[PDB]
């Protein structure tokens, strides 16, 4: 209904609540939001993208999103999709990123979990997944993410790319990639390593802007804004956030389960009885989304403090909830 409508005026905020255009969009999140994208973006004309093509997809691709899988479902793609977004609005990148690769840092976000079994690459490999056989237990998941998202666009009522060059689709799906693989968490410390580096020597001009050499320094800044945007959950209000903390729980108790069943050895963050869902949260962040936050915002300060402010609160909010 309207509802939807007044929602859809934070496309540009943090503020976004997704789970809200959820509900006012016959449960497609994804689809909905790429759709306010797009347009907000001039995609469309910009690439010639038909609308009517560009619908389709994107429903057949969120079909492919198991709706129940707790955490990994439309709804992370479609929140993901549009964090990215805001985060590619930021004023320290203003200019800085063609719209060829403006369209594949958000393409990237849509597609980055798709076909997600709702087990970690490390449980599809002690399985023998046909997964993991298939892609040699490397970033198996991110691999068949990128497999999928890129199956479904040889097609024609489906390729949304039909229009782009041979050189503006090669130079898309390098990028696309790039970034799907780089949200594999196996990689993360060495990205943020890389990030540190960046931030080192970081050269901005007169308007606090970013300058980057060529596409080694702006695909490094995207693989680390879909990253970030990966694991924006506690840098966003703490309504939203404890719904999301919520919502992995239940993912991760439920192979938690899985893995008891087969006879495994269950870890500590997937068992459901010794696992405080409040220490996991303190600890993630500490660790994990600080760290990176924390070098994100250094890369475009002031732009990101606000978020800053937001982690260290929900973190703070988290640890009063232990006793
Ligand atoms: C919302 C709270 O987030 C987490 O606790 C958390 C943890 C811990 N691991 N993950 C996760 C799960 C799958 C892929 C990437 C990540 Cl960061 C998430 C989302
Ligand atoms: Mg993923
Ligand atoms: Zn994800």
């Amino acid at each position: 209904e309207d509802h939807l409508a007044k929602e859809l005026e934070d496309l540009n905020k943090w503020g976004l609540n997704i789970f809200n255009v959820a509900g006012y969009s016959h449960n497609r999140p994804l689809t909905c939001i790429m759709y306010a994208i797009f347009q907000e973006r001039d995609l469309l004309k910009t690439f010639r993208i038909s609308s009517d093509t560009f619908i389709t997809y994107m429903m057949t691709l969120e079909d492919h999103y198991h709706s129940d899988v707790a955490y990994h479902n439309s709804l992370h793609a479609a929140d993901v999709a549009q964090s990215t977004h805001v985060l590619l609005s930021t004023p320290a990148l203003d200019a800085v990123f063609t719209d060829l690769e403006i369209l594949a840092a958000i393409f990237a976000a849509a597609i980055h979990d798709v076909d997600h079994p709702g087990v970690s690459n490390q449980f599809l490999i002690n399985t023998n997944s046909e997964l993991a056989l298939m892609y040699n237990d490397e970033s198996v998941l991110e691999n068949h993410h990128l497999a999928v998202g890129f199956k479904l666009l040889q097609e024609e009522h489906c390729d949304i790319f039909m229009n782009l060059t041979k050189k503006q689709r090669q130079t898309l799906r390098k990028m696309v990639i790039d970034m799907v693989l780089a949200t594999d968490m196996s990689k993360h410390m060495s990205l943020l390593a890389d990030l540190k580096t960046m931030v080192e020597t970081k050269k901005v001009t007169s308007s606090g802007v970013l300058l980057l050499d060529n596409y080694t320094d702006r695909i490094q800044v995207l693989r680390n804004m879909v990253h970030c945007a990966d694991l924006s959950n506690p840098t966003k209000s703490l309504e939203l956030y404890r719904q999301w903390t919520d919502r992995i729980m239940e993912e991760f108790f439920q192979q938690g389960d899985k893995e008891r069943e087969r006879g495994m050895e269950i870890s500590p963050m997937c068992d459901k009885h010794t696992a405080s869902v409040e220490k996991s949260q303190v600890g993630f962040i500490d660790y994990i989304v600080h760290p990176l936050w924390e070098t994100w915002a250094d890369l475009v300060q002031p732009d990101a403090q606000d978020i800053l402010d937001t982690l260290e609160d929900n973190r703070n909010w988290y640890q009063s909830m232990i006793p």
